[PDB]
DNA sequence: TAGTATTACC
């Protein structure tokens, strides 16, 4: 049930929520990276995030650490392929760690 | 899984 790798999507998110991300600690993760994406022509602000965890975390830590207001899933992709999706419209709130095989 | 949404990796 609890698992190591998750995506997450943030619709709409506020400068709160944003500071609650931005100020998790990077020993909670082996590879996490969130992008800001979603702002340009009719269309929702967003955070498009995945998070590879040091420790399986269960949905409810998972939506503890990120946020009520998340969408998340247990990840299908690889850290790379994650990478390059969260990264794929040049704004990017943070990056830690590197991706993991 | 719940929450926010059409955004969400394979
Ligand atoms: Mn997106």
């Amino acid at each position: 049930q609890p698992h190591k790798r998750w995506v997450f999507t943030l619709n709409n998110p506020s400068e709160d929520e944003r500071k609650k991300i931005r100020d998790l600690p990077i020993s909670l993760f082996d590879y996490f990276i969130v992008g800001e994406e979603g702002n340009e022509e009719g269309r929702t602000p967003h955070l498009q995030g995945f998070a590879n965890f040091v420790k399986k975390q269960t949905f409810n830590k998972v939506k503890w650490y990120l946020g009520a207001r998340c969408h998340i899933e247990k990840a299908k992709g690889t850290d790379q392929q994650n990478k390059e999706f969260c990264s794929k419209e040049g704004n990017l709130l943070m990056e830690c760690g590197a991706p993991r095989s």
